[PDB]
DNA sequence: ATGCTGGTTTTTTTT
DNA sequence: TTTTTCCAGCATC
């Protein structure tokens, strides 16, 4: 249920969020939000950025050939439980190759049996996501040679890869709503590692294969003209008939059942314990 | 021009309008248009009445700087801008610490000893730590001239409490806001406290501790030693002077900084 | 439909 | 000669 805006002045208006273009003016309830893309000719006041942050809604502003760069609040959760468990899973050994594991298998279809050595299944996608890649170029018409991404070669970007990219940075948009408003961490990656928003591709990449190549190529099939807008639209319209931004957060919250484990109390660190927060101590 | 912590600079920028202007930041305001240079640009501080443009954050995302969207003087801490070159090193390690407990053990006492020389306890430096409250409490009550410290609050009800209850509340409010600002701006996480654990900001408020004895205390009893009407903006006007007069972001990152360090 | 004014409705060694 | 000069709700009739 997010929410793109180009050439506009986003301000906050009675309460809500306002944007201001040559049609006059359009209120938006932020209730069902999520995202609010800017972007090009656009500004937003701090109010706006405020109310959207308090409300868990991010604001991604995405461009004409730019970086990413992602508004963040401070989640709809009051103390996340669930940041202690991401934070627990990431740095245990173990419980981390787990949840690699889980990340990597999930973006298959056809469920994986239990026996598949590690590793292997870290190549399997490979070939899952060059078929995916075959399968939509055979399908919808138009040729792919690869994505624009490899290493000796500048090879210039063809629509598809322009559509892909686009969507690609829509659909992160949504990760990142999904992962900071149930109340976790984008800086803990498991697949992703180094960045403060690798969860976000960590997530990103279980949907990909399924709802961004079959619109790009659609969207290339019938355009190689104006590809970044109208592959936002053909993606608008596959992820609210998925209920993506919903599986998005189910898959999160089951993503880690492996180990162990008012809203204004407190709490104090005690070894493997803890005592009642907010009381004097001594003498 | 702008100030430098250690490393990159910082710029606070209210009731202004933020574009890009010749490969910089560009600040209209009633003095007119001021120019920033972006080159080695931390952190972006927003207050209210800033509206941005859609180039002003597509340069700041090019040139690796974060935005916090921040209340008057930073008190209040709202929303981070970041981008995706944005490093999560610090934060790495900060987990890292959190999760093992001999290094956990070792960060809360690094925490304890910022208070204070030191003794040799487990479970009775936190009823030291009471006892260095209540008697700063006491001596600040003293030189005040005023009631005494009690701290009776009721989070249901904030007018029941004592005028300098209230007082103590707002500042620990302001300081909670700059705790916040400084530890996202360095890129660490507010929810991985080493003490407080359990809260999504007990970082913040590990962090806020370690100046409310020398800023929040003294500000508050003097605030209602001057009246005892509208104590709550009052204590946050003299807290903001006190901050400005004594540079509290730079000493906050620096001993966010250290305490790290050798771990 | 026009002045104004405050920058956000707080608390985590309280019980 | 190629825009940006604080934003938004409160109080008043």
């Amino acid at each position: 249920s997010y929410l793109y805006v180009e050439h506009a002045v986003v301000e906050r208006e009675a309460g809500g969020i306002g944007i201001y273009d040559q049609e006059g003016l359009t209120l938006a309830p932020v209730a069902g939000l999520g995202v609010l893309f800017l972007g090009p000719g656009t500004r937003i006041t701090h109010a706006a950025v405020r109310l959207l942050a308090e409300n868990g809604c991010t604001v991604a502003w995405v461009g004409e050939g730019m970086a990413r760069f992602y508004a963040q609040g401070l989640g709809d959760t009051r103390s996340a439980a669930r940041f202690y468990r991401q934070a627990r899973a990431w740095a245990d050994p173990a419980l981390h190759l787990e949840v690699v594991m889980r990340l990597y298998r999930m973006r298959f279809s056809e469920p994986l049996p239990e026996g598949l050595t590690l590793e292997q299944v870290r190549g399997l996608e490979g070939v899952r996501v060059r078929n995916a890649y075959a399968r939509w170029s055979r399908e919808t018409g138009v040729p792919w040679y690869g994505r624009s991404y490899d290493r000796g070669n500048w090879r210039a970007a063809d629509p598809v890869n322009r559509a892909l990219s686009a969507g690609a940075s829509y659909l992160y948009g949504l990760a990142h709503a999904a992962i900071v408003s149930l109340g976790f961490s984008p800086a803990l990656g498991f697949i992703h590692t180094g960045k403060l928003l690798s969860f976000v591709y960590d997530i990103a990449d279980l949907y990909k294969a399924d709802y961004l190549v079959p619109a790009a190529f659609r969207t290339v099939a019938e355009s190689e003209e104006a590809v970044e807008r109208r592959v936002r639209r053909a993606l608008r319209e596959a992820i609210q008939e998925g209920r993506l931004l919903e599986r998005m957060a189910e898959d999160l919250l089951n993503l880690f059942r492996g180990l162990g484990l008012p809203t204004r109390p407190g709490g104090l660190w005690d070894l493997e314990g803890e005592v009642e927060g907010g009381v004097a101590y001594g003498g």
